[PDB]
Parts: structure tokens; C-alpha cells; sequence
């Protein structure tokens, strides 16, 4: 079967359902709340575990009731977090995260800066044992050790290049597959445009570059072309971690087939489902799931 | 001796400090995080413990982590929580909080579904015993309860009228001093012009009503002329509880003076320090700091 590694942060998402995104300054009350695991690369590996592969996520927790929860969540959904770094008298990282009645989302992310950015503890972990390696952007100096030491072992690298601070360039050049948010390419480029940022990002690697832009789908360069994948319509309650879901397919279905089009149509099948229940992982589908959702779907008008 | 009981919620404060408040939606990053214990009654409390007053906090609780830190966090400030319920098997309640660099700042709250609303176990408490009744209008049943008990006692009631979903009306004619937030008086009164809004709010009671707006400062009503207090310009780091820290000043001043001008004009002092430090509590002064502060203005 496929062996994933899964490397980026572990968060708890504290997640409040409001009526509205709050836009100005004020009070407003949360009609409901969900406490549920999260983090780009957390939610990746949630996927391919979903998906049938061998998944182990590294990164970092603290030592707080909040990290043992973050790994005991990931271990019941079938990740391994052997390779997950423990740092004593540490805060684990959470978001506060409000999801409207259309299920758009505002993230509010604290980084614990308990959690040291060191990634040299990657150095004694063996990355030739894995026939993929999926990294996020918001654990810097991990996805830049975990790529390098990917492409010396001959492992497929692929990047969840989300919005972050810090300039991800050289974690785009580490990247066979650098599958970009539309804020994060922005971020990236300073280009709004998304068809001049793609290009502009694929003068930073030899590797591939995708843009999901939510229910537009998503766009990649492919033989000097532009491609498209249309977003499947589903009843949506949560596109909170649609990309984290959508990253961890795309990683699987990549090692599985190579195929760029059905890899990218696979993908959007899972984070559409992902969408329909609340949180980064309740819609998870399997994958026999995805293929009923996929194959059925031209037998019925959607 | 003040002797103070402050009923409402006490819920734990989750303050996220932002580069700017969102503005839509997408993902940030908190340059900074901190929690801890708020609820407008809770806070006020510990304003009235920093200034010298005999506090009782009045509220509810779950038995969870966070319900025994609310406690214990209350306990540690000098307020006496003999009187919180703790309810068995049940979650207490909590708030996000953003805060940009002027201190301005966004409040999802999310109130617990397994906290009881009912009030009737206040009936076992003797209301003579305070000086002052404050209440916040998140636990209604509650301010209710605590006013209704008070003005039988001949107690005097001061209500803090944040915004809330439920009409108020009933809390504010049971108010001696209704002391409103601005979306408090405009939620109640359905007015957005503060001036019109006040005289609306004043037909609802025999009490007192005032109106805080920020660094705007305090308006309020005497026999239908509107006075005003502005704020004290500090260096602003967080004017969350800035309300709940002036409610609670205001409740002590009132009970030690009875002169409403120099009542607000602490109040609005003990506020503006408060905005120095990040989160409700940290920049709470004790009078002497207050005296201090004043003494540097007309
Ligand atoms: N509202 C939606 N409806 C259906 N599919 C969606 C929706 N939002 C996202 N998806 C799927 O998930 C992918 C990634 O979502 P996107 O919002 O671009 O990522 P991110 O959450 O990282 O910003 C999309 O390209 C699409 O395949
Ligand atoms: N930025 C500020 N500078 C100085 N004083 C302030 C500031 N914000 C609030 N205060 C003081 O605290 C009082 C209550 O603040 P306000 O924002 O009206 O309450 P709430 O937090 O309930 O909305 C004000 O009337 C004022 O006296
Ligand atoms: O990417 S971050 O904002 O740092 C963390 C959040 O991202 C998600 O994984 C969604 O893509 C959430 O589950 C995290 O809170
Ligand atoms: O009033 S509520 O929004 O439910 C609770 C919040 O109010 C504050 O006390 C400030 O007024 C915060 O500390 C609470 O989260
Ligand atoms: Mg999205
Ligand atoms: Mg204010």
C-alpha cells in the first residue's frame, strides 16, 4: 500500500458557528462550538489514513492536556505520531476559527512559541521509508529538512503552500507538487491574478504548481497549459481544512497513479465530502466512499 | 467596609492579539495569545476586590478544568465565590477575543448549553448582607432574581447593560443605575443616536441611566439633562473589560459617595488604567493607583 509522511503543525481548533463573520469590532454569540483536532498537514495525514495508506505525521505538541488530546486523536484515526516531537513545559498551537451559516471561515492561528522551529531531530528519521512526503508551510524549518532529506532519498515531495508570514520559496523549490491556496500564491507572488501567479510561482521549482481556489476548483500548469479541475456541489456546513483534506488525497492518489487530471478530480471528490459535516475531519469519506461519489456522479444531474 | 455581590457569568477569555481585525474571511496569525478569566459580573468583581471592597461572585459553573480555574482564578483576586453554583457533569462557558494594536477588539462568546438558567436557589441567600447588588445581563434569570431579591432587602441594584440577544427592558426597570454599552442601549432601544437613545432607555425606570461609548467616555441622565465624562487618553493595549472593569467601579463608588459625577469620573479612571494591560484583570489599579492617576487632570 502507499507509505505517507505528513509533515507541518498539529493544532486544536476551537470552532465557534456564527450567524455572520464578525467584519467590525463588538459581542456576538456562537449559535454552536466544536473542540475538534486540526493543523494542514494533521488533516492530511487524517485523509490518507481515511484513504487506506500507512501514514505517520511529525511534528510538534507541547505537554499540556491539549497535546496528548492532539496525538490520541490522530493515533484513533489510524496516523501514526511515533516521529512526533514532545516539548516539555509547552503549550500545544490552536486556532480560533468562526464558520458562518454558508460554512466560509475565519482562522485566527497561535503558533506556541514553546515549540521550538529546529528541525535537525529530522536528520535521525529514516524519509526512504515512505513512497510520499506531504509538508505545510507553517512549520518552516521542518518542511525545508523534511523536502531535502525527501529528494536525497528519492521520495515525492508535496507542499501544502498555505498563507504564512515568512517567504516559502525554497519550500517550493523542494517541491515535485506545490499545491497552492489562492491566498497563499497571492501571499506568495504579490500577484492577485491567479493565471499570472501560477506562472510566476513555476519559475521557483521543476516540480508542479496547483491553485485551489474553494468552489472555483482547481488550476494547474501542465505541457505549458493551463488545466482545470471543477469543485464537486455538495450541501456545504464546513470548508474549514477543504485544503488540508484536499492535499492529503492528492499526495495518495499522486503516489498511486502519477496521473496530474485524475489525482486532482480524486482530491476535489474527497474535500467536497469533507465539506458536507462540520470540522476538518467528521466528512472524511473512505475510499470506496470517494469512488461511489465520483463514478455515480455522472448518473445523476449534481 | 464596601460590601459588593456581583451576579452574571464568569467564562474564560481566549484573547488572540492580531495585526488587524479580520475583516473577512481567510486565515491570520496572532502575533501574541493570552487567557484568562472574564464575564462582565466576574470582572467587575475583581474590580471591586482591587478597591478595597468585600466581594461575592453570584454565577454558574461547570465542573470542568476550566469552571475550577474561573474559581480558583476569582479566589486568588480576593473574590468570594461561596455563592457559585457548579453544576455536575457540565461544561462552563468560554470566549474567543481578538484584539488589534489599538486595542480594539472582537467577542465571540459561546455560552454553555449545560449550565441551568433557573434562579431560584438565590432565594437561600440573605441580599441584606451587601451595600450593592451589580449584575451583567448574560445570566437574565439570574439579574433578575439578585435585583428582585435587593430592592425587597432596600439594597441598591446597578445593572450592566451590555449587549445581549434577550430584551433587558425588565432588568432596567429594576436597575437603580442601568449603565449601558453603546450596542447595549442600541440593541434595548433600537436607536443608534446615543442622545435619543438614553431618553428612550430612561422611560423604562425610576433609576438612573448611563451610557459608556469607549474613549468617548460616559453620558447619563440627571432629571433629563445629559451629562458627560470623558475618557482619560493612556497608552491602550486592551479595552477588553474595559465596561465590566467601569461597571464594577462604578458599583464601589456609588455605594462609598452617592455623588454621580465624581462616581463616573472614577469609574471612567479605573477604566482607562485597566486599558493599559492586555486582557480584563492585569491593569485593574487599587485606589490609591486610582487617586494617583486623577490627581494629573481637571
Ligand atoms: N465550498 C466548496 N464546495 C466544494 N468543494 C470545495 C469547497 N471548498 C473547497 N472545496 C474543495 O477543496 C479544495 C480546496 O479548498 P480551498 O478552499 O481552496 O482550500 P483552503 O481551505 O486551503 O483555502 C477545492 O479546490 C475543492 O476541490
Ligand atoms: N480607549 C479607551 N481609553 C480610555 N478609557 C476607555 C477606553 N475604552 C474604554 N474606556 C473607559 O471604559 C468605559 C467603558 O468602555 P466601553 O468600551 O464603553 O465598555 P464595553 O467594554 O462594555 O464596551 C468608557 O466609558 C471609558 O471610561
Ligand atoms: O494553517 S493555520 O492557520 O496555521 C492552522 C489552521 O489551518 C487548518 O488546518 C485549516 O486549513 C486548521 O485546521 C488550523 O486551525
Ligand atoms: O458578555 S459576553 O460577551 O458574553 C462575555 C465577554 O464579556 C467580557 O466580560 C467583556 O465584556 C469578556 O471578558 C467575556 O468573554
Ligand atoms: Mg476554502
Ligand atoms: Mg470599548
Amino acid at each position: 500500500m502507499i507509505r505517507v509522511a505528513c509533515v507541518g503543525i498539529t493544532v486544536m481548533d476551537r470552532i465557534y458557528y456564527v450567524e455572520g463573520l464578525p467584519t467590525e469590532s463588538g459581542k456576538y454569540v456562537a449559535r454552536n462550538y466544536t473542540e475538534v483536532g486540526g493543523g494542514p498537514a494533521a488533516t492530511a495525514a487524517v485523509a490518507a489514513a481515511r484513504l487506506g495508506a500507512q501514514v505517520d505525521f511529525i511534528g510538534r505538541v507541547g505537554d499540556d492536556d491539549t497535546g496528548n488530546s492532539l496525538l490520541a486523536e490522530l493515533e484513533s484515526w489510524g496516523v501514526n505520531t511515533r516521529y512526533t516531537k514532545r516539548y516539555n513545559q509547552a503549550k500545544s498551537s490552536q486556532s480560533a476559527i468562526m464558520v458562518d451559516t454558508k460554512g466560509e471561515r475565519i482562522i485566527i492561528n497561535y503558533p506556541s512559541p514553546d515549540l521550538l522551529p529546529d528541525a535537525e531531530w529530522l536528520e535521525e528519521i529514516d524519509f526512504s521509508q515512505w513512497d510520499v512526503v506531504l509538508a505545510d508551510v507553517r512549520w518552516h524549518d521542518g518542511a525545508k529538512k523534511a523536502f531535502t532529506l525527501a529528494r536525497q532519498a528519492g521520495v515525492m515531495t508535496v507542499l501544502d503552500g498555505d498563507i504564512t508570514p515568512q517567504d516559502i520559496s525554497e519550500l517550493v523549490a523542494l517541491s515535485d507538487h506545490a499545491a497552492f491556496s489562492e491566498p497563499g500564491l497571492a501571499r506568495l507572488t504579490g500577484v492577485k491574478e491567479m493565471a499570472s501567479a501560477l506562472k510566476q510561482a513555476q519559475t521557483l521549482t521543476n516540480g508542479h504548481v496547483y491553485v485551489t481556489q474553494g468552489s472555483a476548483g482547481c488550476d494547474w500548469l501542465e505541457n505549458g497549459g493551463r488545466q482545470h479541475q471543477p469543485a464537486f456541489k455538495v450541501d456545504v456546513v464546513d470548508t474549514t481544512g477543504a485544503g488540508d483534506v484536499f492535499h492529503g488525497a492528492l499526495a495518495v492518489a499522486l503516489a498511486t497513479s502519477g496521473d496530474l487530471a485524475e489525482s486532482v478530480r480524486f482530491a476535489s471528490g474527497v474535500a467536497a465530502l469533507k465539506c458536507t459535516r462540520p470540522g476538518g475531519r467528521a466528512g472524511i469519506p473512505d475510499c470506496d466512499q470517494t469512488r461511489s461519489f465520483l463514478s455515480l456522479f455522472v448518473l445523476e444531474h449534481h
